[PDB]
């Protein structure tokens, strides 16, 4: 998995855009509870499938949230997975 930008001690579980950031979720905590300025940064679950980019569609089907390249695999690997309906997350 990705690392955390801030401690590199744990996998990120967040992106925020605004900051440019993989985060895990403590770090990602600390750093928008810093003043109100910070508080208003939207952030994304990162891909559970690659855990290295964030998340752009949920598939409730496969329980997940996917980049954009993991939806792409993910879904064109046969015709079971070509139906699932998913929820762009933007
Ligand atoms: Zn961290
Ligand atoms: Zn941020
Ligand atoms: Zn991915
Ligand atoms: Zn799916």
């Amino acid at each position: 998995a990705r690392a955390c930008d801030t401690c590199r001690s744990a996998a990120c579980t967040v992106y925020c855009e605004a900051d440019s950031a993989y985060l895990c979720t403590t770090c990602d905590a600390r750093v928008h509870a810093a003043n109100r300025v910070a508080s208003r940064h939207e952030r994304v679950r990162v891909c559970q499938s690659c855990e290295s980019a964030p998340a752009a569609f949920l598939c409730k089907a496969d329980a997940a949230s996917l980049c954009t390249a993991c939806d792409a695999e993910i879904h064109s690997a046969n015709p079971m997975a070509r139906r699932h309906q998913r929820v762009p997350m933007m």
